[PDB]
């Protein structure tokens, strides 16, 4: 019997498991599709109910993978997608949402993000998000790759205070948001979605993570996710094309990092001591 996935509440009171599933680079290889679908199905069965995708991921292909994986079980998934900033005009956003819904094969996304900051004024994009919400086409909107200054601009936008999430880079190797952005979003009640929680796999070569993994009879990936589980206000979205890895990632929740593991990680992966430029992938 494994331990449960902690839950995080959105501003609107909806709760999701703090461990979800990524999909970037899915749907690029026909030979992997069956496994990618199965990986997401496996994570859903195990309670990794949030799935993060985007219009740009394989230009609709990752969305279609998500659509397969949720076939017969839409109500079990919390589907997140995104609009590219070059599409995030008043009419563009609506048109992009409709494509995503067609690809996903569903009526409504749970959460719809601006993927990063572009040249269209924020009020335009938020206006489109609020109309989609009223139309029953999205349930909530948020943003991604927004630093503090970007977050502040939302207050000048009417309805900008409805922001439901900020999806930014965060893992042991990229702790910059701890200085300012994460504390702001926590004070504000806005979940931070930590993308690339395994630093795209680069963390898995780290000797201190390996050592700590060894002590817990776990894997380095499981340790990287166990750390992020300790962080309140954070939802991590690791991606894997492998159903065996999905199971492994789920079981990262059974690790209880000790006070000494945490000190050692802080020593090996130092927190920012000053404001850091937002890292983006
Ligand atoms: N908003 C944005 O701008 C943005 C940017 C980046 C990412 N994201 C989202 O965040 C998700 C996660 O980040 P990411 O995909 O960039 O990288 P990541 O999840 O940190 O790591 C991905 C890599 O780790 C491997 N992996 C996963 N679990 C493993 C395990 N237990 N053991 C060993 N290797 C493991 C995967 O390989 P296999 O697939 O071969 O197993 C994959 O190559 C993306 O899929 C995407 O949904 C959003």
């Amino acid at each position: 019997m494994h331990d449960p996935i902690p839950t995080i509440a959105f501003p609107d009171g909806r709760k999701v498991p703090a461990l979800g599933q990524g999909t970037w680079r899915m749907g690029e290889n026909r030979a992997k599709t069956a496994d990618e679908v199965r990986s997401l199905q496996t994570g859903l069965d195990l309670g990794m109910t949030l799935i993060d995708t985007a219009e740009m991921y394989g230009d609709g292909a990752a969305e279609r993978i998500v659509g397969e994986a949720i076939k017969g079980r839409r109500d079990e998934a919390f589907v997140v997608s995104k609009v590219l900033p070059s599409n995030a005009s008043r009419a563009g956003t609506v048109a992009a949402c409709e494509r995503s819904l067609r690809n996903l094969g569903i009526d409504c996304v749970d959460l719809y993000l601006l993927h990063w900051r572009g040249g269209y004024p924020l009020a335009e994009t938020v206006a489109a998000f609020e109309e989609l919400k009223k139309a029953g086409k999205i349930r909530a909107w948020g943003v991604s790759n927004f630093d503090v200054d970007d977050m502040e601009e939302l207050s000048a936008v009417p309805d900008g205070g409805n922001v439901a999430a900020n999806q930014v880079l965060y893992n042991l190797a990229r702790r910059g948001i701890e200085f300012d952005l994460l504390p702001r979003c926590r004070a504000q009640g806005v979940p931070v979605m930590a993308y690339s929680p395994l630093d795209e796999g680069r963390l898995l070569h780290d000797a201190d993570l390996i050592h700590i993994a060894k002590a817990h009879q776990a894997t380095p990936a499981q340790v990287a996710l166990a750390f992020l589980k300790t962080c309140s206000g954070v939802i991590s979205i690791p991606k894997t094309g492998s159903p065996e890895r999905a199971r492994e990632n789920r079981d990262a929740m059974d690790i209880h990092l000790t006070t000494e593991n945490l000190a050692e990680l802080d020593r090996h992966f130092p927190p920012p001591r000053r404001k850091t430029r937002l890292e983006v992938i």
